[PDB]
């Protein structure tokens, strides 16, 4: 079970479309998360 | 495209394991999101 920062760290490790080197704001993380879930749902 | 509140609204719509009959906190939403992404990736591996 994760605090808010741990949740963001976990999402960064999970979502392969996020920048490898560039700093990511919370909102940019969540935008990538949204597009990734929608992509997985469509492919499945 | 979305502000922070819009992001949470969008995740409430996309994630089917979220509770549907009560208030949910941001951390609870993100924990559900994490586990859902993981389940989708595991299904992709089969």
């Amino acid at each position: 079970l994760y605090d808010m920062n741990g949740c963001y760290s976990r999402l960064k490790e999970l979502v392969p479309t996020l920048p490898q080197n560039r700093k990511v704001s919370k909102v940019e993380i969540l935008q990538h998360v949204i597009d990734y879930i929608r992509d997985l749902q469509l492919e499945l």
